[PDB]
């Protein structure tokens, strides 16, 4: 009995359909009853901040139903101030029990074109993070099935609660899955993108930059997935599996890189092409204003039965025991939440 409460389409000759996704959401009755919106094939140039609990979007197809906007952290608003990383997001989830199925969410910020600009070009943005999807601390129990997330730097920002990504595609360059949330990814393609601006021998990017608090049991958990390159031009040993993001945070003794954001990234039964070289470090500013490096060996970076050309086992790539791997089942990672579609 999978009926829809609202239908969005590009055709006016469709029937009683909404022209925009924002207008379909608007039609939802107030409160927390389930509301399911069908989004017909088309490119919808909208930015959305979801504040209604129990909201569910279903695209006609992942290939054809697209929600897209172009905004970098360094893009200026009317008041001439920056959007910032969080502010750059095409879709922001600030409610509970959200789901999206069979659709694509993009940030269309043209990172390569930006990088190709002359250094003296005043329109060349330095703050190049451009978030496609941001699940916030108010967005617990967010479920994405057969969803594609497109971007370069900082594609997916996962913060606070639990999220589950299933049969998904996520693409990017630098820290394209990042944040402190519990985010489980199963049967996903994680696509490392070509970088025209990066010299031969230098690092093109990092799949993950977790900021998971040390007292949180689960961070970024990747299972039964495929870590792939976008093209043959993506060089061997050009991408890190993760680096430790210790976010700039305000404390009683000043504002600096969070010492306790000791991120977790775990890969289980995941294929990796040879663009992967291993884990890496990341720098921030400490309480004194000095550079401080956060090292992968000090972080919760683990693999279990990786395979494919990028799957080396070495001292620098710690491996879970079978008994440790059993701790990373969906049931354990997501606790009392079983992701379900309406
Ligand atoms: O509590 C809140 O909710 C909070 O929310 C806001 O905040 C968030 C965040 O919580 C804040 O801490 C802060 O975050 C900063 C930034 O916005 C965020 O994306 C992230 O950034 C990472 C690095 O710290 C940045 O320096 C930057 O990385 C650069 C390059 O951009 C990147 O390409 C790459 O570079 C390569 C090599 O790897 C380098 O070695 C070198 O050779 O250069 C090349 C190259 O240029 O190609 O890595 C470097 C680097 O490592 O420095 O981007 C990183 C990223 O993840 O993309 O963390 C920042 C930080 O910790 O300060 O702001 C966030 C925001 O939304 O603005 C509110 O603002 C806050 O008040 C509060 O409310």
């Amino acid at each position: 009995a999978t009926t829809y409460n609202a239908v969005v389409s590009k055709s006016s000759s469709d029937g009683k359909t909404f022209k925009t996704i924002a207008d379909a959401i608007a039609s939802a009755p107030a409160g927390s009853t389930p509301f399911v919106i069908l989004i017909k094939n088309g490119v919808y140039n909208e930015r959305l901040t979801i504040t209604r609990n129990n909201l569910h979007l279903k695209g006609e197809s992942r290939n054809g139903a697209v929600i897209a906007a172009a905004t970098a952290a360094g893009t200026l608003k009317s008041d001439g101030s920056k959007w910032g990383t969080a502010g750059s997001s095409t879709i922001t989830i600030s409610a509970k029990d959200f789901s999206a199925q069979s659709l694509t969410i993009r940030n269309d910020f043209d990172f390569p074109a930006n990088q190709a600009k002359s250094d003296s070009d005043s329109s060349k943005i330095k703050d190049t993070q451009a978030v496609a999807l941001y699940v916030t601390k108010s967005g617990d129990r967010a479920y994405f099935k057969d969803v594609s997330l497109v971007g370069y730097q900082d594609t997916l920002y996962v913060s606070g609660g639990r999220s589950f990504f299933s049969d998904c595609r996520i693409s990017g360059t630098v820290d394209f899955i990042f944040g402190d949330g519990t985010a489980l990814f199963n049967n996903c393609d994680l696509v490392s993108r070509y970088r025209a601006d990066v010299k031969s021998g230098n690092v093109s990017g990092y799949l993950t930059a977790p900021s998971t608090n040390i007292n949180q049991k689960y961070g970024l958990v990747i299972t039964n997935s495929r870590v792939i390159r976008e093209s043959d031009s993506v060089p061997a040993k050009s991408y890190g599996l993760g680096r430790p993001w210790h976010p700039t945070t305000t404390f009683s003794d000043g504002r600096y890189a969070d010492p306790n954001a000791i991120g977790q990234t775990v890969f289980l039964n995941t294929s990796m092409d040879n663009h992967i070289y291993g884990w890496d470090k990341m720098s921030g500013k400490d309480k004194n204003g000095n550079t401080i490096w956060f090292n992968p060996e000090d972080s919760r970076f683990f693999e279990y039965k990786s395979y494919g050309a990028g799957a080396t086992v070495s001292k620098d790539r710690r491996q879970l025991t079978d008994a440790q791997a059993a701790e990373y089942t969906q049931s354990k990672v997501l606790g009392d939440w079983t992701p379900t579609l309406p």
